[PDB]
């Protein structure tokens, strides 16, 4: 059976921390998959997340299953993370909540759900965007379309380019909306912009997917969740695949969530009930312990107020990084003017470098860029920002 | 978009535990989903597991991401469990392990994979097994056909309606063997009989793909993983589908692992890529708290001794409760005998109840079993058990 299967290409972004592992030199800089460091270069585990663990340590009596959409004070938590403690759709119950092994597992139950009890067959994109986007949905059997988006040129969002490309988009399908700090370009839409989307998308008929995996990093909490709100004072359905991975630094416990969102409760109920059918085909149930950290930091004041600080620590230092990164580029000389990156969201820059020139700066200089050119400033430390400069400037 | 769907039907298992939630009179009794319990009827983290959850709270230093197989320890010992210490297949280095979450992730990830890199479209299942195998297969797109396996009538594994049922399976299909304590039947082959069914595999040109998520429930570790043994023996590729589910009492934290076994390195390498991408494109990497329990439990001889009396101490009790339960049925008069039970393997028993009367054993005295008429003996204890005989004989 397997003597002709064939060897995947590596994954963009994944596959970049394998040549990290196998490069000696002790100079290698590691500005590929999107992970916090701090000042020092580490990803710790963060405080308010080991005093959670601790609580649960001691006072949990059973591994006993957790049942297909996962633990309640969870649901109940992201639902007012991401749509407002006062909302009308909590209120109303229009809303459903399954805990998922992260974000991506959250858009793969999403796209399953939606090849299998709805009419959709076509999933919007955006040019460009996460890599595994892509993978996601065309495994569920979706074909994916792309959309405008950035201004390379300029550096902007092309609103036009974008409205004119969506025009081609079918009532009944889906439009894949970044909630902030789009990946991998930093730009996003301003409330004037996401409601004049939010406008076009009933008029239009497209069912609104968010992918929100970075609530906290753009602005803030309340902040950054504006798009997604006025787009739920506007629909009936929505569907957003949110994770913690990043805001609560849990990447490898695999948290997050996949909300459906109808336009009552017996609705979304008869919704629901297919959702979690194509999750108890996939995984069966949510691993307990990253979402169990999740729940209790939010549902404690103490601990929300240390890990709220904690988060805005994390926010701060990565734009520390991207102020200090353009200065540097420019005291090393650089021939480009590269005032944009200040102008970007959440922990990437678009930098505009070449495939040749991210190439070059792997092999002669053991700097690590996605292929996009995508840069990971939370991984820039004042320590390596002048050998990183210095080997971007020899490439330019 | 959602106003047409329908509403999935309950689950068989899971949506059991719906009405035990919903059910008040405090003499319910729950013989449902396949938990063991303790002699006080709770499901306790185990000891071993709490100590390896110390040792990770205060060693780990980051939550960083895994990487799509997960983490190499977890692997190599999942390898020794189910292959043998001192294998070939592990010194040719034929085996790969992606750690999963759960058993059910890896029967999906195996379905995926098949699917999208293999000429199989059809997988055959026991009549009967565990519900949820077709609807994986059938997620993925293959096609479930079934083959003879119990013999009701006399409570045997029926081997010739086993062997004349799979003569229709054709050379490059998949046959799910169960590895040890079939679900929902406890009978299991023989030694002898598996060598057959291996030998009559190669003959076949079958691809075996083994569920083992019993290790260990019915007569020990080495012992239950002969017959999956004898298949590595006679096959050059295979894959096994295992759960630390139930030995580790870890239910909630998903930790199954995917083996795929090919004739060389090269090509399981080769393979391995593919199931590798299949993984990104579902929930990306593995949830690394409940492995790393079983990893740095697998790795001490203590924390390993202590959990391996934990285990059979499970298997032991399991096996006094239904030692226990066909002697109270038979003091409570019964008309049928039910020796059989005694015959059985892990946790649950096949009754021989009707649909009807598992009905009305829900309805009139509060106990819950699966239609099938399986019944969970690991969730009986000294104290429930002259009510459940009591129900039971008021109903045959
Ligand atoms: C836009 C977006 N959505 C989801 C995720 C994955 O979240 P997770 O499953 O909760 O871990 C990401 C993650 N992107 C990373 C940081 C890592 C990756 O490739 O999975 C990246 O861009 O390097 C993003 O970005
Ligand atoms: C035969 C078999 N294979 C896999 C699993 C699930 O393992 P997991 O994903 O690691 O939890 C099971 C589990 N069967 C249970 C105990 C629960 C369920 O329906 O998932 C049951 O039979 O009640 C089995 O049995």
């Amino acid at each position: 059976m397997f003597e002709n299967i064939t060897a995947a290409p590596a994954d963009p972004i994944l596959g970049l921390a394998d040549l990290f592992r196998a490069d000696e030199r002790p100079g290698k800089i590691n500005l590929g998959i999107g992970v916090y460091k701090d000042e020092t270069g580490k990803t710790p585990v963060l405080t308010s997340v080991k005093k959670a663990e601790q609580y649960l340590l001691e006072n949990e009596t059973t591994k006993n299953y957790l049942g297909i959409d996962g633990i309640p004070e969870f649901g109940r938590c992201t639902q007012e993370l991401l749509f407002g403690k006062g909302s009308a759709l909590i209120n109303d119950k229009r809303a459903r909540t399954a805990q998922t092994p992260g974000g991506t597992g959250a858009l793969r139950v999403a796209a399953d759900f939606l090849a299998k009890n709805t009419s959709v067959k076509r999933v919007w994109v955006s040019n460009p965007s996460w890599p595994n986007h892509k993978s996601v949905f065309n495994s569920a059997g979706l074909e994916v379309r792309e959309y405008a988006y950035y201004d390379a040129e300029n550096h902007t969002l092309d609103f036009d380019a974008l409205i004119n490309s969506l025009n081609e988009a079918q009532a009944g399908d889906v439009v894949l909306f970044h909630g902030c700090c789009h990946n991998p370009t930093g730009i996003d839409p301003t409330l004037e912009q996401w409601q004049t989307l939010a406008q076009l998308s009933v008029e239009k008929g497209w069912l609104p997917l968010f992918d929100f995996a970075y609530q906290g990093f753009a602005r803030g909490l309340e902040e950054d969740a504006e798009g997604l709100r006025a787009f739920a004072a506007m629909h009936k359905e929505l569907i957003v695949a949110s994770s913690y991975s990043k805001n609560f630094g849990l990447y490898n416990e695999r948290v997050g969530a996949c909300t459906l969102v109808a336009a009552d409760s017996e609705t979304v109920d008869r919704a629901f009930s297919q959702m979690k059918a194509a999750i108890r085909a996939n995984y069966s149930n949510p691993p307990a312990h990253g979402a169990s950290v999740v729940a209790t930091i939010l549902s404690n004041d103490a601990l929300r107020a240390i890990w709220e600080q904690e988060l805005t620590d994390m926010r701060q230092r990565i734009q520390r990084m991207r102020q200090l990164f353009v200065n540097t580029l420019q005291e090393k000389g650089a021939n480009r003017d590269f005032s944009f990156i200040i102008k970007q969201n959440g922990m990437f820059s678009f930098s505009g470098l070449t495939k040749e020139q991210v190439l070059r700066l792997r092999e002669e200089f053991g700097v690590y860029a996605v292929a996009s050119g995508r840069v990971n400033v939370a991984g820039m430390t004042p320590d390596n920002m002048a050998p990183l400069c210095e080997a971007i400037v020899a490439v330019l």
